[PDB]
C-alpha cells in the first residue's frame, strides 16, 4: 500500500530524478520493492534541510528532544513485528537474529532518550583571581550518518537516537541492500512527529550520496560503519572541510580458549561466537585460538555442534539457525577464502558448499600466517582454528592481524585470563563471553584498522559534540604593553 | 652553536650530514647550525619511539609521573636560557617571553600533577552475573608539530600531557625555531627519560612532517599551525587512520558594548590585539564596537597603539613589540594594508615597515569583502569594525570561517551571556582578553580552527582510548544450534 | 479505605487504632487513617530487609522498568492526586498542578539515571594491580516527609532512592497520609516485588523514631524542621547510620538598584508568597537597594494586595488557600504580634479567619524580630532596605539558616559578587528562590541540613563506594624478615 | 613539646603537662602538653579567623603550601622515624614504610588540588545557566589513633587543606610527640596563621571541645568503634557532618587452589605486621578444608620464625611492643576467653612488659570473644570451612565491615567471593590492608562512614553548591487576576 521514497524536510519523496532500482530478496531473488536511486541534488537537500533545521533543534532544552525519542520509542515498540520482516526478507536474517536486534533497537533508543539531559560539562579551578571557569558541551551540527547491510536496523538506530539526542540533526544514508529498513526508520521517525529536516533519509550509492555527505561544507561530521578500505576513504576526504569522524571498520576478533575450560562448554560459545548471523558480524570470533592440550577435544565438540547447525529459508520457522548471504558477491568470496585455505595445504574439517546465497559454514586447521583467513576479515562463515603450545603464543596470534576491534579469552584462571586480556591488542575484551558482546550505553569501538572513537551511550555523545570552554573575569587589571603607563 | 637530533638517548647528527644557518630575525646575525633531516632521520626516532613504547606504557603512572616532576625541575634551572633563545630565535620581547616561560612551567607541573588520576569508568551492566568496567589506554607512538609563534609552550604543552599518559614523543618543531626544540630535548635528557621516549627531529615540513604523518607506526599527531597545512596532514593521517588533533589558527573578535570603561576597553584591547606583534592564534583580531562609544573607544584605542615601543627585544625588559618572525611575514603584513588601503579603508595609524619590524596598522571604514577581515592576520594590522547593535555585533563576529576564541566587554549580564552563546567559537571570555589559557583547560576551536582540545585531561583524552572489558560469571544457552 | 502497605499488602495497623484526617480548608472528614505503632514500623522494616537483596542484585535495567512502570500508573492518577494535594495539603489548583507535574519529572529522572550510575578504574601506584571503585546501594532506607509539598519531596526521595537498589520503609507527615497511601496505591499498580516499598501512617515521635534506630534501617532521608533533624541525626548515631536532612531555610531575595522594579516586585509575590509561604526556598527575606526601596515596596504591596484567597477547591484561579491547621495560623500570629510590638510598621494584612491567614508584610524591622530571626513557614514577611551590595551581603548572611538565595540586578560583577558572598547551598541570578530541577543537587548548609538531592545526587546519599583491587604478581613480606 | 595554635608554638593556658614514656622500656620520652577547653576553643577559633583567606585564593596557591610541606617533609623523614618506633613501638620496617606512604600523601594532595571540579548541567528550563560549584566545609576538626599517627593524620590534615579547610588536629594520647612533629614540619612551610592547629590534650575534654563548638564545620575521625558512636552524637548538636573510620575484623579468605605456603607467608603479613595493631590487619583467616592442615602448618612455623625485640636495635626486628599495659591485658583476656571456651592455642600466648608473642587459635567457633570483637593485637583465629558458601557466612559474621581478602586462581570464586562479602573494601590474592594514596578508604557497618583519599577526602569535607542564572524574564501564576 506504501511507495519507499526519501525522507527530506519532513516528506516523503521520489529521487528528483525518479531514478530506481529492485530491491531483491537474498533468500530466493524474489522482489521485495522498487527502491530510490538518489543522487547528489537529493543529498544537498537533505543536507540543506538539515542545516535549516539544526539552530531550533539544537536551542530547545534537553527534555523536549528527549521526549521526542520517547515517543520514537512508542512508535517503535508498534512496528517490532514490521521490522522483524524486512530484516529477514531483505537481509537474510533468523528470526532469533533479528529479534535479538530489534530488542536491542529498542534498548538503544530508550538508552539515547535516558541520557539526553544528562550529559554535563564541568566547573574548573582556576589558576586566576575572581575567575570563574567552565566547560559547556554543544552539539556538532549536521552529522551524515552511513550504515552497512548486516544489522541495519540497531547499528543505524545506535547512531541516529544518540546524535539527535544532544541536539545535532542527521543526513541517513543506509546501504545499499538493506533500504527498505532505512524507510521503516523514517517512517517512525515521522510518526514519532520530530520537527522538519531533524532527520532525513536519503536511498542512494555509496559512491554518489555517501560522498555528497562526506565532502559537504554544512555537514560537521560523518559517522560510518562499513569496510575499512571505504572507511580509509572517507576519512581522507572528510578533511577537505575538517569534519571529525566516527569509524567502525569491522575485525579479525580473536576467540583464545585455554587447557582449563570446560571444553564442551567452550566449543558451544565459540560455535554462537564464530557463526551467528552467517559470521557477519564485525566483532564476530573469526579467528579462534585453542590450547594443544585441549585441541584434539575442543576441535572434536565444535565440528559436532557446526554439523547440527540447520541451514534454511529464515521465514520458515524461528528454530532456522542460519540464513543467506547478503548477495552473490559474499558467495563468491568466500568461495575465495575457502579455495585458498585448501591449496595452502588447509584442512577443511567441515562444510564448503554453497547454493544461490547460502554458504554453509566452513571450518579450517592446519592453517599458518599466510592464509587469506588470518589476514582479512572474513565477513561469512570461514573460519580458522589454530592451536597453540602457551599462552604467549596465544597472545602472538592473537596480535598478528591489521585488526583490533574485540575478542574474548575462555579459562577459569584469573591470573591467566587478566594477563591475556591486557596483552590483547582490541578495543573491548571479554572475560568467558562472546567476542560480540554489546550494550546500548558502552564504548563499542576498536583499534589498528578497525577504527576510531567509540559509539554507545555518552561515548556516541562525545563523538558529535565538543566542549566549550568560557570564562567570566570580575576583576580589571593593568596590562604589560604599553609598558611606558 | 651547533645542533642536533635528539634520538633514542643519542644526540646525533642528520645521517646526510647536512644542515642549515639560522638567522635572528631581530639584525639576520648567525645563531645556529641546525640539521636539515631527512626520511630516514624521521623513521628512525619513530622506530625507537616504537621500540620505547612498551615499557614505557607499562610503568605505573606516578613513575612517569616522577619522571615529568624530574623534569620540571631540570626546566626551573633552564628558565634564562629558554627566555634567551625565544628572544634571539623568535623575537619575543621580554615580558612576552617570561610570560611563556613562566606558562612552560605551569604546563609540565600540570602534566605531572594529572598523570596518576586519569580515570576510566565502572559500569552498570544490562546483564545479570557480568562486570563491566573501561580502561584508558595510551594510543602509541605520538607525532607533535608546532609552530614559531610560542614554540616553547605549545611543544611543551604537547610532549609533556602526551608522555604522561604513557605515549611516547617524534617532535618536529617549527623551522624558524630549530633551537628552541633543541633545548626542550637538552631538558628531557637531563630529566634522564628512558632512551626513545622522546624525540627530536629536525628538519623540513613537507619531508621529515610528511614521514610521521604518514609512517604506519604512528598512532596520534598533534599539529599546531595553518588552517592549511592541517587539512593536508588530516588528509594524509587518513591512510593509516591515525588519529589527530588540530589547532589551526584564528580570527577572533573582540565585541566591545557601549556599557563599559571606554579607557580600560581601550586599555584591554591593545593587550589583545597586538601582544607578540599580534602573532598568537587567539589574538583579538577583528575588534567589535558598539556605536554609541566608538569614536571615544577609537581615539583611545589608538592613543595607546602610539605609546607601543617597537624596538631590538634584547635591548631592555620594556619593549612592548619586536620583529615578525621573518621577511614573508612582513610581506603579508604589507599585502594585507594594500589591499585595505585599495578598497577604502582609512589607516589611522602605522604601517612602516623596516628590516622585520612592523609597527602596527590600524583601519576603520572596513567593510567584510576586506582581506584583514576575511583572512587569519597572523601580525599586528587590526581593522575595527562599528556595529548598531548586539545583533549586529554577534553578525559580525561570526561572519568568518574560523572559530578559536572571542571575547566581550560588558557589564549587563544578560547581553553578555547572549553574546557568549551567540559567538561561534571553541573558547569565548566575559570581560578579558580574547587569549586567555590555562594548563588544564580544554583549548581548542571549531569551524576552520581545527578539531580536539588541549590542556590537562583534554590532552589525555586526545592521546588515549578508552578500553571496554568485561568479565561474565556464569554460563549460559547459546541461540544456535537450536537442535540442541 | 486508606490503610497501611506492607510487604504488597494494604492492612490496619495491628492494633487497629486510627484517626481522622480532617481538610485545613474546613475542618471536613477527609477519611479514616491508621494510627500504626512500633509493631508496625518494625514488620515494614523487616520486609525491606529480607527484599533488599533481590532488589539490589537485578541489574539497573530491571529497576528502572518498574519505576518506568510506576511513571506510567502517575499519569493515570494525576487528578486523584491533585484533589487530595488540594484537600488534604490546601493546596490551589495552580500549586497542586505544579507538584503533579514536578513529580512526574522525577519519577522520570529516577527511571533515567538508573542504569549511568558509574564507578571508576584508577591507576595502581603498585605494578600488575588492577584498581576499581563499584557503587553499592546502602539498603533499607527510611524516608519521613512534611506536609507542605508532600508528593514531590516524597517522590523525589522514593523514586531515587528505589532506583539505586535500596528498599524502603516511608512515613509521610501526619497532616497528609492520604497523599502517602496514594503513593502506595501508584507503586501496588506497577507491581514493585513484596517488601521493596513499605507505607507505614503514624506519629512522627512513634513509627518515625523506630524507623531511626532500627539495626536494619541503613539510611534515613528526612525533610522537616531543624530541630526534628537534630533529634534525628542524634539518635541515628546509635547505629552509624547516615542522614540527609533538608530542614527549612530563610532564605534571602536581594534586589539590587538596577532592576525593572515592577517586575522585581512580581517576582518577589511569587518567590515570597506561593503556597502561602510554605515552602522551604520560600523567599523569606526580602532585602531591596534603597535607591528602588520605596518605588519597590509600592509595587509589591499593590501586587500583594490583588492576591485571592479562597477555598482553594472553588476554582482554578484561586491565588492563596489556607495553612495547613490553626496550629500554623497562632505561630504566625506570634510573628506578626511580635513585629507590631517591636515598631515593625505593618504595611498590609495580618488577618486570619479559620485556617485562612492574609499575608503581612512588614517595613522597619530590625535583626532582633522573630521573622528575621527564624524561619517563617507562613505568609509573613519583612522587607529590609540597604545602602549598598555590602549591606544586602550582611543581612543576607545574619541567619543560622542556609538553603537558598536569590539576586536580582542586570550588572554581571554584581551579581557574581553577591551570590559568591551569600552563604547558601543554592543560588540563582535573576530568578525566584525556590527554583528547582529533578537533577540539580537540592540542599543546604549550617542549620538548612546536609547532603543533596536530586538525581545522581540522591544515589550518592542512598550508595557508597567499595574500591576492589586484583593482584596479578606474588612478592615478598617484609616478616618474617629472617626468611629469604 | 607545645601546642601550634595561630602561628606560635605555646604551651597550654594553665601550663598543665604530664611526661609520656616509651613503650619500648618506660623511659621517658617527653613532657607534652595537657591542654584543656580553652586552649581548643583558641585553636578553633584561630581556624575560624583564617578560614576566608585560605578558601579564597586560588587552589594552585594552596598546592604550592603543599609542595612546600612535601619538600621538608622530605628533610624531616629521619626524625619522624625514631619518634614513631620509640614512641609508638615500630619497628624500622614499619616506620619506614608508613613515612615512605605520607611522603606520597602529601604529594597526593598537594596534585589533586589545582583538579576538583564542579558540574555544568543541562537545564530544563530555557534561557538558563546551571552549575555546581564545588566549595569547602570551613573548620575541620582532625582526631586521629596511635597505631599509624603519621599517615593517618597526614591523609586527613594534607587532603583537608587542600581544597580550602582549616584545621584544628588533636592527636592520640599515646602519640602526641609525632603530632609536634607535624606541627613543625607545618611551620616550616610557612602556612599562614591560623590555617592549621595543633592541640595536645585527652581526648574527652579537647576533642569533645572539637565536636561539639559551633564553628567547627566537620569532623574526621578514626579510632574505636564506641568512641565514633559517641562523635556522631555529639556532632549532631550543630549538625556538622563527620567521617568516620572505626576499625575492622577483617576475613582472609584461602581457598584449596591456592599456593599454600604463599598464602601462609602473606597471611602472617597480613594478620602481625605491626603486632597486628591495623584497622585492617587479617583479624579473622578462613582456610578451605582440603588444604586447612598443610595451611596451619606453614603458618605457625612462619609466626615462629617472626623475631620480638626492642624496635630501635636494628632494622631487622619483626615484631616490637603493643602501645601499653592496657593492650596487653585486653589481649589476655582475648587469650583467656578462647582457652576457656574450648581453643586449641598452637602457639604464642607469652608477654612480658607490652612485648606479647602472637597467640593463634584453632577449634575455634563464633561465640568466641576474638570472632566477634574486633582484636586490635596479636591474637588471631585461624576457622576451617567446608566450602565458599561457608567462608562467605563466617567472613560476613561481623559487626564490621571494613576490608577483607580472598586468596584463589579461579577467576570465579574469586568474584563471587569479592561481591558476597560485606565490606567497604576488597583485594584478591593481596593482604587486607592494602591501602593507596588517592583510593576511597573506609568501611560500611560498625566500621563506620565516608572515604578518605584523594578526591574522596575532598568529597567529605567539601559541598556542592548549585547556582543558576536565568536569562529571560516570565510570568508568575499569582496573583492569577494579572495579564
Ligand atoms: C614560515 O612558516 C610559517 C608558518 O606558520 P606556522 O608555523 O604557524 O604554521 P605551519 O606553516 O602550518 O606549520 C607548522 C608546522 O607544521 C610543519 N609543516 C609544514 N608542512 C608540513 C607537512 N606537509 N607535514 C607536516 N608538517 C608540516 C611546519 O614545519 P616547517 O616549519 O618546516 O615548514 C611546522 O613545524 C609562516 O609564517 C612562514 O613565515
Ligand atoms: C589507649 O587508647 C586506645 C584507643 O585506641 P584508638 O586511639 O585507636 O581509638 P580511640 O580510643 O577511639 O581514640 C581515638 C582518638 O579519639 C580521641 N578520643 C577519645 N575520646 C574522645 C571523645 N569523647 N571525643 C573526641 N575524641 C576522643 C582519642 O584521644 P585520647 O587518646 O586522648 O583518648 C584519640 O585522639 C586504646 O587502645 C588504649 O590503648
Amino acid at each position: 500500500i506504501m511507495k519507499v521514497a526519501n525522507y527530506i524536510n519532513g516528506e516523503f519523496k521520489e529521487p528528483s530524478t525518479g531514478a530506481f532500482q529492485v530491491k531483491t530478496s537474498p533468500v530466493d531473488g524474489s522482489k521485495i520493492a522498487e527502491v530510490p536511486r538518489s543522487g547528489r541534488e537529493d543529498a544537498r537537500e537533505a543536507i540543506d534541510s538539515a542545516f535549516e533545521a539544526l539552530k531550533a533543534w539544537a536551542n530547545i532544552p534537553a527534555i523536549r528532544r528527549a521526549e521526542y525519542l520517547y515517543k520514537m520509542l512508542e512508535v517503535f515498540r508498534q512496528m517490532k513485528e514490521d521490522f522483524m520482516k524486512i530484516l529477514t526478507v531483505e537481509g537474510g536474517g533468523t528470526y532469533r537474529k533479528v529479534w535479538g536486534e530489534v530488542v536491542f533497537t529498542e534498548r538503544l533508543i530508550q538508552n539515547a532518550a535516558e541520557l539526553a539531559r544528562h550529559y554535563q560539562g564541568r566547573v574548573l579551578q582556576s589558576d586566576s583571581e575572581s575567575t570563574i571557569s567552565v566547560v559547556f558541551k554543544r552539539s556538532k551540527g549536521v552529522v551524515g550518518v552511513i550504515t552497512p547491510w548486516n544489522y541495519p536496523l540497531s547499528i543505524s538506530m545506535k547512531k541516529i537516537a544518540h546524535t539527535l539526542a544532544v541536539g545535532n540533526t542527521v543526513v541517513y544514508k543506509p546501504a545499499s541492500d538493506t533500504p527498505v529498513t532505512g524507510w521503516l526508520i523514517a517512517q517512525m521517525v515521522a510518526k514519532a512527529g520530530l520537527p522538519k529536516g531533524v532527520f532525513n533519509l536519503v536511498i542512494g550509492p555509496g559512491p554518489v550520496v555517501g560522498e555528497e555527505i562526506v565532502t559537504h561544507k554544512r555537514v560537521a561530521h560523518v559517522t560510518f560503519t562499513g569496510e575499512s578500505s571505504t572507511g580509509r576513504e572517507i576519512a581522507a576526504k572528510a578533511a577537505g572541510t575538517l569534519k571529525t569522524v566516527t569509524l567502525e571498520l569491522g575485525g579479525s576478533d580473536p576467540l583464545i580458549i585455554l587447557d582449563d575450560v570446560d571444553v564442551d562448554y567452550a566449543a558451544r560459545l565459540a560455535v554462537f561466537a564464530s557463526l551467528f548471523h552467517q559470521g557477519q558480524i564485525c566483532t564476530s570470533a573469526k579467528r579462534i585460538i585453542v590450547h594443544k592440550a585441549v585441541a584434539d577435544k575442543f576441535i572434536e565438540r565444535y565440528v559436532h555442534y557446526v554439523k547440527m547447525l540447520r541451514i534454511d529459508d529464515p521465514r520458515k520457522d524461528e528454530k532456522v539457525d542460519l540464513g543467506p548471504l547478503i548477495n552473490e558477491r559474499q558467495v563468491a568470496l568466500m568461495k575465495e577464502f575457502v579455495d585458498d585455505a585448501v591449496s595452502r595445504g588447509g584442512r577443511l574439517l567441515i562444510g564448503g558448499r554453497s547454493w544461490g546465497n547460502f554458504f554453509e559454514p566452513a571450518i579450517f586447521v592446519d592453517v599458518d600466517r599466510n592464509f587469506r583467513i588470518m589476514r582479512e576479515e572474513v565477513f561469512g562463515p570461514v573460519r580458522p582454528i589454530v592451536v597453540v603450545e602457551n599462552d604467549d603464543q596465544a597472545v602472538e596470534v592473537a596480535n598478528d592481524t591489521d585488526y583490533g576491534l574485540s575478542g574474548a579469552v575462555l579459562t577459569n584462571n584469573v591470573n591467566r585470563a587478566f594477563r591475556i586480556a591486557e596483552a590483547v591488542e582490541s578495543g573491548m575484551f571479554h572475560i568467558n563471553d562472546v567476542t560480540f558482546l554489546e550494550e546500548s550505553h558502552v564504548p563499542f569501538g576498536g583499534i589498528k584498522a578497525s577504527g576510531v572513537g567509540r559509539e554507545g551511550g555518552e561515548w556516541s555523545f562525545h563523538e558529535t559534540t565538543y566542549d566549550r570552554w568560557v570564562t567570566v573575569t570580575l576583576r580589571t587589571r593593568r596590562f604589560p604593553i604599553p609598558s611606558a603607563l
